[PDB]
RNA sequence: UGAGAGAGAGGAAGAUG
DNA sequence: ATCTTCCTCTCTCTC
């Protein structure tokens, strides 16, 4: 876990200045702009009431930013409030609650290729290197014209951003459009939304490759957040896929969740499994007659022999194939459904017609969890959305959840404390919340309640 | 006060001896006001003319033929002058700056002992005007037209201009509360108050801002309409002697005009909102009941919140190293709006929400007894750490 | 005439079941 | 049944 030393000394020395671990103060391309919805009002919000110590800590950060030239003071005619986020580290984070802004701003998502068309490029590559720029946050200039829109307000101040803060609605497209612009003409570099992938077929050619990409970054006055990068290694991770020499295969397959879904022991476990299948009973040739061996065990008394074992695996196979599964498309209307709990999270992304109703599923999600459970469950939900990052990109969807912290985003006012730390990442998804209570959470629950 | 007297006598000096400048930016589409003056009586015009000279006297305004023309207002109390700038303002870009929260200043004082007070001499009038934008302040009196050379009260961004400036100069002194032109400073030891007084007087001297020495006090002051005592905060007798001696409500407004003034002092009146339930032979027992009627960061507290119907009650008290009481820092009460347990929970979260800017998060204790909107209630409750009581 | 703060009385329109 | 967002008005306070 020290892969920079792994690359030649002449490269180490050439780009030492731009492969840093902390952002130096601003040195001054394409910019981030904020186009407002015709007839929308920019926010004119007061700051949130915080305690003495907290505001001290708020001011500590404003200084660090002022000193970094990321913000200058404003006399802006609008303002958004601010939430201090107490990292797990003892440190602190200033998050600007740009929800009211984001509502009033147009979205211009940058069109990205299918991931599988990108992975097709790596071909017979032998070394890979990934570079992190943290999506160009705090680097990409705000458009001078649009800076006042970013204006935050603390209990005793009013500053505006000069570079691209977190929390703004079209951020990752800006960085995406940027990377396309600088790197689209190199057949050895894959770029998408986050990392830059560099692939070559020999470490010989690789250094000449890195030389070009790092130069181009250096000419953009960009900085590579070293600590995140992986340099010239055999294996690397990219776009949720595991990138190998000749082996590309996802970290969590489309159907892993239902495949490794454990065989039931308790009655309840079976009832939950059956309850899930029942939800998509429509997309399957007579599920009522093939769930019989199971349902009978649940119902009255019968042994869980290999006669249930067959029935289960027949129903699993039914969920992992058409017509339960639908070959995703770009113009589709998605809807994500998450239930998290003790121990684990499960979620389901499903297509929906012009009438809000099932056409099928696009992927299931499952993940185990390591305090309190209120905080831990939300992490689960974030990890589910994260999983579906590249598919939900550009799309408006509907997120169903029964997490009272996340649900507080329905109201315009100051959000619940337990959701505030995820305000910045949430802002990059374009979702409508919807409350969830069974039997609509039957799929998600079975996946959730049963971790593997 | 030996050395300080030497150092800042130059700025602690009545009358203003001859940088931040106020700006007035007009929204692109907008046109400036060319308004005709307000009607005035023969004896009002005299009171106007006596002030227009006083303004001309200290060289705050100059007679100038700007194209712009806003009308003037004569305010009773003595009689101050205010220009109606409402048409001007609607043509100027806004500029919202925070003003210190009052609940928030009273809560900072801690167990500070000796408080000095500074009064910025002639308020906004110590803030020059940017000459380019001077002509916009132009106003027609019946006599002739004038122009403010110095920041007049009653422009949109006027409080923000001064509130910024103050915030920037005094944001990082944990012993100084500066609310616009009023500046409190609170210390523990007299020794420590000297070093403190120097520091703020430096900054006031560094900006060539002037204190009106006559108008300020250097072990007990008054501030923001309150009276901050040594180990106490209590409402002053200035506003208390117009509260008992306020005529019993007979009219509709008077019923509101009474709840309205006793409002700002809700902090002191226990079960306040619950005793105004009538506000009619039962209105009388109520206006008389209310007429009758200390936060240190490091200390422990007890939030008590018994709440049934007809109200939700709560008081927060300072408690001994062991237990029981030390004092009271406020009483909270609200009207509404379903089972007591949930009714007593709403009482808790609306109470916690009230003192959140002190209680979140110290380890205090809760004295109290013992579905979606309750999930929410329960979630808010979770972010506080405490321990329930019988 | 200005900026915020508190308490209170009402009104109009939506969304998901 | 849940839950949003927008507006008018009354009384008061701080400077």
């Amino acid at each position: 876990k020290d892969t920079f030393c792994t690359l030649p000394v002449w490269l180490q020395q050439k780009y030492r200045e731009i492969i840093r671990n902390d952002l130096p103060p601003r040195p001054a391309p394409v910019k981030h702009d904020i186009e407002i919805k015709p007839g929308a009002r920019l926010p004119r919000l007061q700051p949130y009431h915080v305690t003495e110590k907290n505001e001290q800590e708020i001011n500590k950060i404003v200084q660090k930013l002022l000193d970094n030239k990321f913000i200058v003071p404003s006399k802006s005619p609008c303002s958004s409030p601010v939430v201090l986020v107490p990292k797990k580290d003892g440190t602190f984070r200033l998050c600007v609650d740009y929800r009211t802004l984001n509502k009033a701003t147009i979205s211009d998502p940058f069109p990205l290729p299918r991931i599988d068309n990108l992975l097709s490029r790596i071909g017979n590559a032998q070394i890979f290197t990934t570079l992190d720029l943290h999506s160009g946050y705090h680097q990409i200039p705000m458009e001078p014209k649009d800076r006042y829109k970013t204006a935050f307000v603390t209990p005793s101040g009013k500053y505006e951003y000069t570079v691209m803060p977190f929390g703004l609605v079209n951020a990752p497209s800006t960085f995406a459009r940027y990377m396309a612009d600088t790197f689209r003409d190199l057949r050895f570099v894959n770029v998408y939304l986050d990392d830059i992938l560099i692939f070559s077929e020999s470490p010989e050619e690789h250094w000449k490759h890195l030389d070009t990409v790092l130069e181009r970054l250096k000419n953009e006055n960009l900085i590579v957040k070293k600590k995140k990068c992986k340099f010239a290694s055999e294996e690397t991770e990219f776009l949720g896929y595991s990138i190998g020499i000749q082996k590309i295969a996802p970290l969590q397959h489309k159907c892993a969740a239902i495949r490794d879904f454990p065989t039931p022991k308790t009655v309840k476990q079976a009832q939950r499994f059956l309850g899930m299948i029942n939800y998509y009973r429509r997309f399957i040739p007579n599920c009522s007659k093939i769930a019989q061996p199971i349902q009978l065990f649940i119902c009255d008394k019968s042994q869980w022999t290999e006669k249930q074992d067959k029935a289960i695996d027949k129903l699993k196979d039914a969920l992992c194939n058409s017509p339960v599964l639908v070959p995703f498309n770009n113009k589709a209307n998605y809807r994500l459904t998450t239930d998290a709990s003790k121990d684990g999270i499960g979620a389901v992304l499903e297509e929906v017609d012009n009438k809000n109703k099932l056409v099928g599923v696009v992927g299931y999600f499952s993940k185990s969890l390591e305090y309190p459970a209120g905080e831990l469950e939300l992490l689960g939900i974030i990890k589910a959305l994260h999983h579906f990052r590249y598919m939900l990109h550009g799309k408006h969807f509907t997120l169903r959840t029964n997490h009272i912290s996340l649900l507080s985003l329905q109201n315009k006012n100051e959000p619940a404390r337990r959701v505030q730390r995820w305000l910045d990442d949430l802002a990059t998804y374009d979702f409508t919340l919807e409350y969830l209570a069974g039997p609509k959470n039957v799929v998600a629950d079975a996946i959730s309640r049963a971790v593997y």
